[PDB]
């Protein structure tokens, strides 16, 4: 449930932050005060987002690394009305990032980057994936709360 | 009751027992009448920090155990063609790399080679790694 915030600062304000308090329409503030200020565990941004989901009770499942080619095949395996992470691997990051996505009834995409405040629907989710310099991806499908 | 593969195996895997694991997290039902989500939801409640597996066929088991790291705890969650809903199972990489299997309701312990003729028994079709990082005993 929201608290009071100014989006806060430092490094709460990472993707993986950001990415799950979009996700669970909360804050960041809410996050921190809850669960605390995870660091980077074992390296991999994919164990730290989902031990920040283990910890917040976000039930998924994920779908296992994948070059950004097959991309929408994954997006059209996809049931509508689906909320969903996503990390991906970057030409020049040595760690992942994470986006936010949805699957509307239609079973349109839309992407969102909160960090970034960074809004993408399908048509422009090609362009945005080889502008990013994405290679590699892994989504975290949202189950229950 | 609470006799359920989900309970003995999260209890087998934590060195304890499903009734002092019962008065914790109380009797959770089947959430989403998925066995994935209430071993998911299981876990997140007696602390047990996972690593989840993309769900594949059974076929490509042996590539995903090739892959898992020495002196390591898993759940196996199956699909089975028998069963409306899944079974979990436990497991160990343990330090030599031999993959072990263990059935708790069952108690039946499975070692490698005896894998392939185990899982063709248990018509089992696709499964489920849930890998443990962290325990709280
Ligand atoms: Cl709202
Ligand atoms: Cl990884």
């Amino acid at each position: 449930a929201p608290d009071t915030i100014i989006n806060t600062s430092k490094e709460e304000n990472n993707s993986y932050y950001c990415a799950t308090a979009h996700l669970l329409r909360t804050d960041v503030c809410s996050l921190v005060n809850r669960v605390g200020i995870e660091p980077l565990k074992s390296g991999s941004i994919l164990s730290t987002l989902e031990e920040l989901w283990q910890a917040v009770g976000i039930i998924y499942r994920l779908y296992e690394w994948q070059h950004v080619s097959d991309i929408d095949t994954n997006f059209k395996k996809l049931p509508n009305n689906s909320d969903f992470g996503l990390v991906f691997s970057v030409l020049d990051c040595d760690i992942g990032y994470v986006i936010t996505g949805k699957k509307d009834s239609k079973g349109n995409i839309e992407l969102y980057d909160p960090k970034n405040s960074l809004l993408i629907e399908n048509d422009d989710i090609k362009k945005y994936l080889y502008d990013e310099n994405f290679h590699r991806f892994c989504i975290m499908l949202i189950i229950s709360k």
